[PDB]
């Protein structure tokens, strides 16, 4: 058995894991819950329900990086929210495939800090349900495939979890950016 | 990564899911649970307690056709039941192996309606028991293998669900089209 | 589909389910729990906890042999101990592989008696976190990869169990053999 591999979905980790953050509140230092980050130009989606009454937020990387960010804006409709931070040389950013297409079965890792948690499940419709298990830590995470093309951002029917599709989520997030 | 292909279930999906149907009470109109369609001829196979008190049985496939249904008949101890409704040209059935032998820790979807779910687990043992999700829509749904093979019939233990074998549930349906 | 084959963690089970007993007290008898045989001479690990408040304990293989056991020694931190058989030709041994570097995303199976249970997940995080369910009866039994080689020790946050690093409680076993 030590020649042989065991089957895993490592790879989709290693691509889509350093992307998304622990996400908090500043002393008194609370823990929030997860995020995402899109972009170079340092953009971050999050759940709008762990922005609200925060005075100060704060995000932390999987490298052990801490910067202090700001609410870009956010959409009580979706329960979304976008956040920015200076932009550093080489931002981890979430892998985003535009022409991926999901269809339900797909594997789907579910990433976030109910530390950071990695469940596995598939797509059970396309909203977007799936039953990789969502707490309350892992709501404004990523939901990636196998290949770990973000699928969709996680967000709060038991066994039965829901996440934003990404091209959707994307859209909501250029028109905060620029509103 | 748009190059490669991302691990998914997908197939067996479309092969099973349009023969899982939603199953109605009948104005007043409620939703019961879960079928299956088993053959050409139009039988179907439900749980029994979404039939009991029902005064009108309706059935709506994935298609968007939606049938009036009549009971066949039940069994008290498999909670069962077989429904039948007019053939048209082209039913979608569930597709059926009786030679696949179901071994643990088989790939198995769950298909039912908690709209339409799908979700993943594997044979825990084989009653069947699995862990892919089972509430109250999905009972009296289908339980497929990877291939889309059906391998049982979802029934209503945290995390562990129950699935009737599908040569059991083959042979009881014949019986009850019998008596 | 007869041709082809469902994917499936069969092999994996067949490794390593025989080596995973019942564990039991002793007329009165109750059942206990999990456990697992580690190698010939006849050594298995299970939870602290099903073994307190026994008077006499008795272990229950997959082939149907019935021993009684000898409580070897536990350890409070990690809710651990160890049992001795009398090793009769051929005992089935829990497959370990000391060189296999569990990584994140890994598939992996849990195996124990909430009789046999087999649930499926991956690694969450490395204790060890997973998201195969985790029950009473499966606490003490084993967590392996797909290959079937031990990854953990299954022990007792919802939808997330934890699981105690093979290589761990590989060492644990040892000191308490010794002392
Ligand atoms: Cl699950
Ligand atoms: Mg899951
Ligand atoms: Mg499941
Ligand atoms: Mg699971």
């Amino acid at each position: 058995s030590t020649d042989e591999t065991p089957a895993s979905y490592n790879l989709a980790v290693r691509r889509a894991a350093p992307a998304v953050v622990n996400v908090y509140n500043r002393l008194e230092i609370r823990t929030l819950g997860s995020g995402v980050i899109m972009d170079q130009r340092g953009y971050i989606i999050t759940n709008k329900h762990v922005i609200n009454d925060a005075d100060q937020i704060i995000v932390a990387l999987q490298d052990g990086r801490v910067f202090e960010a700001l609410l870009v804006g956010s959409d009580s409709l979706t329960d979304l929210a976008v956040l920015k931070i200076n932009a550093t040389g080489g931002l981890p950013t979430i892998p985003i495939n535009a022409r991926r297409v999901p269809h339900i079965g797909d594997v789907v890792l579910a990433i976030g800090n109910p530390g950071q948690t990695i469940t596995q499940g598939i797509i059970s419709a396309t909203f977007l349900q799936t039953d990789a298990s969502i707490n309350h830590g892992n709501s404004g995470g990523a939901l990636v495939n196998s290949l770990g093309e973000l699928m969709g951002i996680n967000t709060l029917p038991e066994g039965i979890g829901f996440a934003i599709p990404f091209q959707l989520a994307t859209k909501i997030m250029d028109k905060l950016i620029r509103d």
